[PDB]
């Protein structure tokens, strides 16, 4: 149980960098990043809220949102549904795809794979 | 902007395999491996058919569907919304997440960095 939409993720972005945050906050956030309007975001907000993703506190009249989840373990589990549904679950499949598509400059790929050589056992 | 959620993904991979589908069929489908409801299938076909995701025609009372997206185009711009909004744009962050957390073995990161050594110069 418990999912999080990617239109969801943008409002979880902003509570996951701040200790509490208001929803008028959260909702200038997005758009100074994005398309994404009061209604919807309010919305989103709402539903995270009833599906306790979030949590709130009332203070001097005003809601402020924290998170009610581990960011870590949300995020693996949505990767991991993502990579097998559009990879068969392949991380070679997605990094590929992304190269063949000019995704990856030639640093990027050299950068990824000295990372991958420092975690490598041989 | 097009896109397709994780649940409507699973009725896209039948459309795009049968190319043309009743919604009986497509339903047929999912309940093999999803316990959604016909209902929740229906929704999300029509959902998908609204963002005109797909197309249809109808014969004996029932709707057939077909694919109005390019499977590569939309897999692609999906994976960089998800890499953007779970792992800041970098590739990186996505390999490094998946390692710590164990969902990236030894020799697939061998493998992996095999690839990205071939791609490259050195």
């Amino acid at each position: 149980q418990v999912e999080i939409s990617m239109a969801e993720w943008d409002v979880m972005n902003i509570i996951w960098d701040k200790k509490s945050v208001s929803a008028n906050e959260i909702v200038v956030e997005i758009q100074k990043y994005k398309e994404v309007s009061d209604k919807t975001i309010r919305t989103l907000i709402t539903r995270l809220y009833k599906k306790e993703i979030i949590k709130r506190y009332k203070s001097e009249n005003i809601y402020f949102y924290s998170s009610n989840i581990k960011e870590d373990d949300i995020k693996m589990k949505t990767a991991k549904t993502f990579l097998n549904k559009l990879y068969g679950g392949d991380m070679k499949s997605l990094v590929l795809n992304f190269a063949k598509n000019e995704e990856l400059n030639n640093k990027e790929i050299e950068e990824l794979r000295d990372i991958l050589n420092d975690i490598s056992k041989k």
